[PDB]
């Protein structure tokens, strides 16, 4: 405690445990958001900066091997370096004689003492103290609770369940007494006829009982799935309706493998709670009637049920650790895959291949090591399990041996007996073993709960910047004070040797961020007034990164607006130069692109994409550096579209070319995060402030 | 029709199918490198070329619709285009009456109707037929024989799993006839002494059966494992010195998902010829004790093992089907969620993300379906074979009584019969329930045979290149003709507008690939002659696409050369420009960049390619546009390279920005695949041909 769900937040998870101990429970992505988490990981200044935002007095200090100091303030956040993994950071709770217990976040609490301790440790420690308010926590709030509101409208198909149970556990305990009149009356006393009907009777009510069991199983799957996909359709729909910071945040294997995993956990967890409440009154049922067959035999099925539950709660925690570890361990197998796969080529003119090869061979002898850990853990719980279910079964014919010679019962109410205890055992098997999987629910409930906590948005023409700061993440800022001024309708162009800053600014217009500090304005108006879903449409980015969608072209052409004349769409086609790698698809329109397939190139994808932000018909239009992609045709195309703009709405240029930047109309330059002067390549060179400096450096040879 | 193993082969599996079906039976790994299988396909050309070299004479003509010639050349291979992939390729075997018989290279023969046919096909037809030669296939050995040689060092293994079950088992009837003892003497004749000892001995029985079947497991499970490692390692290890169009043929996750998935499924059929080899003879010993026991009891128990099997074997074959289904939709499931994140940004700028919302929930939806077919295929096998059991076991109990009050047998006895039949019916239900196993364990065989069969290569100063001409794959060629010329130690210049080309001629230089005609000369010696270690050597390729593998940068720094002094990678450091930004980090040269991480920025990647191109001291140098990448860095990274090649080794420079490669020392020029004129800037512009009107372009 605190397990970490991913490896990018790992100090939020610290942070996220300490403050657990201080009286403190909140939601672990909202201390990701706090912290802010990257996917590098979280920054110490993350953890020290979100302390203080909490209100917390924290600091952060360089730490002396071996300090040992004897007033050391507990708990202290320690880093760690080499541990497997670059973001890992471990929680210092005790240190006692010649020990330190490190409380690693990876759900553990090791004894490495200071010999291995500070063999693997950064030596970056963070004292954490309390500051006035809030010093409560109760805010997580149970989305079990949510789920079981998802449980909710299907109570007639659980109740059917129920209903089903019940029948055919008692069909079943019918057709158990079987035995008892087989031995007792039917081979005793020699009653053919009897025998017979009796025989086809217990034959018929099995077959009753499969009958049952038929329609429950098939309910049960289908309530489970359906589950499945509602609770998969409420994270999809509420992690699309998501703002940009947490798509930066995290990766895709993140939310797409947790969003999976939680489904099919909280659906166990359901048809799980299905199973608790008729396996009770099962367990009940049986348990009483195996209690007036022979109170000692209940006794004695009690003790094994009690041996049974012992040896599964002992051994539940640690299969859970080598189950974790076997997930990771083959994950970086799998990774270690797919990364030496990709780079087959370099590896090739390397000549290293027997290294990468002796890499594999040692992941998969780890993997092989893990893997033999949890099976020796689960062969070791069979085994255990089987000898007290087998002496189980030897003692209870003993005893019931015992009771019948002593002239307590009978052969056949023994045997009878023998065959209740499947009845009795069997519910409070399933109810026992139940604990594991709540534990396994209650972690994913927590993982796709936490997602499905977070805000969405909202809530939470002459274009110009006023006193507009900007960071990306809790860093430096990229862009310190910013103050601009754009014409309605004509080219002008942003230059910094900047790329990320440069493109930030583009990305800022369109909202996907705010400003830190102050406001930006459009035409009179500051942005944040403005809504989001016609700044989507009325602004267009051109990417230097351009990105395809499986399907075909006709469609992926036209996402956004649908129902579009061909009329509208044939003239951007055409204008996008890519017209020409248009029409020579096999399928014309309508060809198969799946995955930059078949057959794409850069350059007629960046054209594509040209072809998207004309056919979202922009009144705003900006452009990173896409003539990069691919020079000439860029050339071609981009003449073809500047003609095509005639300057009838405002665009925008990013672009490190100065040669392509100077027949624009107006420049600005990013210098250091903020901006220097605007103007025109005349005046700006004419300036020597700094421009005729960049253009002297151009030209410096 | 034959089952297709991935998606970039399914014309080959078509070949495959009519050859085999001819008497030619060929790996069809062999026939995706005959095809020319590619990652977007294996063309239609590539099904004529393939059959030329299979010896087939064929003629692919495009049909119209219901020609139905009473002379229809048969088998025939007809591309359907609709409706859910691009790649997909029919053969065609039989068309009678109204119903068109799809032989579907997804393990199925359908006889869909041409309603569905017509709504459906592209109608482009390849007509094959046999010419000539050759035609026999006797290639296709059975690997599960080589796989079975990996068992030979683990006999004594094997052999200790044997004796240990045998005993377990034996032990295992001995404490199975309890019951016996227990209702026809200590019940019945009321012996209590004798109940007590009797109990504590058949106790100590059991006990002994679990401490044996511990070391049991545990040795099967070791066998397992090791078996498993083996076949893995092999397997990377082959395809380690796996040629490139192979891997230009398959994507990643292709090989990667084919090696542990086909891996741990062949591993499974060595435990069970282990279940074979010993349920077999425990299912005899059994059955005779068994059979010994009861006569009439012992055939309806064979009764009750012949409908569980007949059952099983007959729900075998669509289980395995919908298995495939649920793969297939999951997947495509799988990949539109990823390609849907991936794409958050421009997917909140369109708009549209109720679009891709409502088609990855449609997505869902299918899966659902195919997922809800397998389930429902389960449970009634489930709910049949538990049919069979249970009235199995009342019948048993029932005419077991009838013998009893027969006088054949006691009551005991029969009880005796009742816990001796799990011997018996065990064994055989997993010798039954073994076939499903091993047809995907020899299908996962193929899976991974079929590349372990590929070939490993091998087989299969100044630089000069003489009407060579290349073709990545059985398409418009890149290379129609390549004639060339480069000055030792001088630093030359190649200009394409083609990148793809440019690109091209470098990567054939490392010897990568062979030219398909003519042959590439280098210091006065071809280069398919030359060692291609020693090329892989002396040459160095900076990446327009750098990679870096995860793990330390001073490691990272030196793959390939082996023992490198730390001063000829300080140096290179400090030439690549990039060496402060190297101490900059906090453990120096041994931080962990995994994978590629935390903050690597893209200019110090390309930088550190570079400084890796520079440790391996080239006698050949070749450099991509890695200026035309990342601007800055590449303008003051430029002015240390140039300061940095002292002229003292050949260097090519690959780019497209003219403005920058003029004040190299020679340039050449490549249009359409094919090269113009060899010079320099001044005598390629002055010369007006056409360097001249590209310069018109650049302004």
């Amino acid at each position: 405690c605190v397990r970490q769900y991913d490896l990018t937040d790992c100090g939020a998870a610290c942070l996220s445990s300490i403050a657990q101990y201080y009286g403190l429970k909140m939601s672990l992505a909202k201390i990701r958001e706090m912290t802010g988490t990257d996917t590098q990981g979280t920054n110490a200044y993350g953890l020290i900066h979100a302390a203080k935002q909490l209100g917390f007095s924290a600091k952060g200090v360089k730490a002396s091997k071996e300090d040992l100091l004897k007033d050391f303030r507990l708990p202290a956040i320690a880093n760690v370096i080499v541990d497997n993994r670059l973001a890992h950071f471990v929680v210092i709770y005790s240190i006692k004689n010649r020990i330190i217990t490190v409380a690693d976040p990876g759900k553990g609490i090791v004894r490495y003492s200071m010999d291995d301790f500070c063999s693997i440790w950064t030596g970056g420690l963070v004292l954490l103290e309390p500051g006035e308010a809030f010093q409560k926590g109760d805010y997580t709030q149970n989305m079990m609770v949510k789920f079981a509101g998802f449980l909710k409208p299907l109570k007639k198909t659980v109740l059917c369940i129920f209903l089903a149970s019940l029948l055919y556990t008692a069909l079943g305990i019918a057709g158990s007494f079987y035995i008892k009149f087989l031995f007792d009356d039917l081979i005793k006393f020699e009653k053919l006829n009897d025998l017979h009907i009796i025989s086809a009777g217990f034959a018929v009510i099995f077959l009753l009982q499969i009958f049952l069991n038929y329609y429950r199983s098939i309910l049960v799957t289908k309530l489970g799935m359906s589950i499945d996909k509602s609770i998969m359709m409420e994270y999809y729909s509420h992690v699309l309706k998501l703002p940009m910071n947490f798509f930066n945040s995290r990766k895709v294997g993140e939310i797409i493998s947790r969003f999976m995993d939680a489904s099919k956990i909280r659906q166990a967890i359901s048809g799980a709670t299905l199973t608790i409440m008729i396996d009770t009154i099962m367990a009940v049922i049986g348990g009483i009637l195996l209690y007036i067959q022979n109170s000692s035999l209940f006794f004695i099925s009690f003790i094994i049920i009690l041996l049974y539950g012992i040896i599964v709660t002992v051994f539940n925690k640690p299969i859970q650790n080598a189950n974790r570890q076997i997930m990771e361990d083959n994950a970086k197998l799998t990774s270690a895959l797919v990364e030496s796969v990709k780079g087959i080529e370099t590896i090739k003119s390397f000549g290293a291949e027997e290294q990468t090869e002796k890499s594999t061979r040692d992941k998969i002898e780890t993997v092989m090591k893990s893997s033999f850990k949890e099976g020796m853990l689960y062969i070791n719980l069979s085994s255990l399990t089987g000898i007290v279910a087998g002496l189980g079964g030897i003692v209870i014919l003993w005893a019931g041996a015992y009771n019948v010679i002593k002239g307590n019962m009978s052969g056949g109410q023994l045997l009878a007996f023998n065959a209740l205890l499947a009845y009795f055992l069997t519910p409070v098997k399933n109810l026992i073993d139940l604990q594991p999987l709540i534990q396994t629910a209650v972690v994913a409930s927590n993982r796709l709960g936490e997602i499905l906590e977070l805000a969405t948005e909202k809530e939470l023409g002459d274009i110009e910047f006023r006193n507009v700061d900007f960071r990306y993440g809790l860093r430096k800022p990229v862009l310190k004070n910013i103050n601009l001024t754009i014409p309605k309708g004509k080219t002008v162009a942003i230059v910094g040797e900047s790329g990320s800053g440069k493109t930030t600014l583009a990305k800022l217009l369109m909202n996907f961020y705010s400003p830190e500090k102050g406001d930006i304005l459009i035409n009179g108006h500051s942005i944040k007034n403005i809504s989001l879903e016609l700044i989507r449409k009325k602004i267009a980015f051109v990417s230097q990164d351009v990105f395809i969608f499986s399907g075909t072209v006709k469609e992926n052409l036209c996402l956004g607006n649908e129902n579009v004349d061909m009329d509208e769409i044939i003239k951007a086609a055409k204008m996008a130069n890519a017209h020409d790698f248009i029409e020579k698809l096999p399928l014309k329109y309508d060809t198969f692109l799946n995955e930059s397939g078949a057959n794409l190139s850069e350059g007629q994808k960046q054209r594509l994409a040209i072809a998207r932000a004309l056919l979202k018909k922009p009144d705003i239009l900006i452009l990173d550096e896409a003539t990069s992609n691919l020079d000439s045709i860029t050339e071609n195309h981009i003449k073809d579209a500047i003609y095509g703009l005639e300057d009838d709405v405002t665009v925008i240029i990013i672009a490190h070319r100065l040669s392509t930047i100077v027949n624009c109309d107006k420049i600005y330059l990013l210098k250091d995060g903020e901006i220097v002067e605007s103007g025109s390549h005349t005046e700006l060179i004419a300036l020597k402030g700094c421009y005729f400096k960049m253009w002297k450096q151009t030209e410096n040879t």
